[PDB]
C-alpha cells in the first residue's frame, strides 16, 4: 500500500485541487480527447461528445478517503456498472491517470514538485485498482 | 494503511497459520464462546451452538490478499449480508480479533514474537474495517 508521506501529500493537497476543480476537469477532458482519440467512442452519445463532468472530481473525493476506501464503495459500484456497460478496460486507466496528472501539474504550477506528482500518481493507481477489480468481477459475473 | 514490514510478516506467516488451521479455528471458537457469552445468541440455531468453521480461515484468506482487498469483495459482500442478518456490530470485531490473536499465539508458540502478533493485530483491524464499512452501508440501505 501507500506510505505515510504519500498519504500526507494527498490529504494536504487534495483541498487545493478541489478549489481549482473547474480547471482540473476541463484540462483533463481537453487533453484526454485530443491525445487519445481511441477513447472518444466510449463517450459518444445518441450531439457533442459527453464529458461526465464528475470523473476527475470523483478521483479527488476517493483520494480524500484514501485511508478508508471501503466507504466509497456504494458510489464505486454504481460507477463500475456504467463503466462495464460502456466498455471500460483496465488498460484505459493509465491513460486517464496520465491526463489527470497533467491537469494536476497545470493547477499546482510552482507547487508541482516531483514528489507531489509522484504521490498523486501512486494514489490514482490505488484508486484505479479498486475500480479495475470491481469491474473485473462485474464482467465475470455477466457470463455466469 | 499498513507499513511494509507488517505486510511482510503477514505474507511470510499466513501460510504457517494456514497449515495449522484446525488449531486456529478450534482454539478461536473455544475461547470466543467461553470468554464472551454475550455473543453466543448470534450463533444460536433453530441444537448445539453453530461454529461457522470458515470464520478464522477467511480472515487468513483476506490477509493473503492484503495488498488487493477489493479482490475478496464478492465474498465479503455475501458474508456481510449474513452478518447484518445475524446482528453483527462494529463493537464485536475487537472481541473476535482478540480471540483470533490468542489462537495465533498458541499456534506460533516460540515464533510468537511481539512484533509478529502486533502485525496480525494491525492486519485484522484493516480486514475488520472492510467488513464494518460494508455492513454499515448495508444496515443504512435497509431503512431506505
Ligand atoms: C479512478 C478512475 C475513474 C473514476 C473515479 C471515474 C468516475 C466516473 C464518474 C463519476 C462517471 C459518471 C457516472 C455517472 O454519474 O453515471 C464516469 C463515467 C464514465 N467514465 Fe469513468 N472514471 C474513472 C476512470 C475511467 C476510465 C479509465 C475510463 C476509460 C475510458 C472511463 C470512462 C468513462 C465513460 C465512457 C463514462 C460514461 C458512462 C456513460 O455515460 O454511460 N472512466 N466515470
Ligand atoms: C474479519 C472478521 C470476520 C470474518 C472474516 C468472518 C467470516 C465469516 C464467515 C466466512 C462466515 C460463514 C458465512 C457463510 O458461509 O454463510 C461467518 C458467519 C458468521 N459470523 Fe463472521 N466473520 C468475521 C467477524 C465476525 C464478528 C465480529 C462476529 C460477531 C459476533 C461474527 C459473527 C458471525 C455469525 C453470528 C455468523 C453466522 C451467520 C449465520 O449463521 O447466519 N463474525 N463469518
Amino acid at each position: 500500500m501507500l506510505d505515510q508521506q504519500t498519504i500526507n501529500i494527498i490529504k494536504a493537497t487534495v483541498p487545493v485541487l478541489k478549489e481549482h476543480g473547474v480547471t482540473i476537469t476541463t484540462t483533463f477532458y481537453k487533453n484526454l480527447f485530443a491525445k487519445h482519440p481511441e477513447v472518444r467512442p466510449l463517450f459518444d452519445m445518441g450531439e457533442s461528445l459527453e464529458q461526465p463532468k464528475a470523473l476527475a472530481m470523483t478521483v479527488l473525493a476517493a483520494a480524500q478517503n484514501i485511508e478508508n476506501l471501503p466507504a466509497i464503495l456504494p458510489a464505486v459500484k454504481k460507477i463500475a456498472v456504467k463503466h462495464c456497460q460502456a466498455g471500460v478496460a483496465a488498460a484505459h486507466y493509465p491513460i486517464v491517470g496520465q491526463e489527470l496528472l497533467g491537469a494536476i501539474k497545470e493547477v499546482l504550477g510552482d507547487a508541482a514538485t516531483d514528489d507531489i506528482l509522484d504521490a498523486w500518481g501512486k494514489a490514482y493507481g490505488v484508486i484505479a485498482d479498486v475500480f479495475i477489480q470491481v469491474e473485473a468481477d462485474l464482467y465475470a459475473q455477466a457470463v455466469e
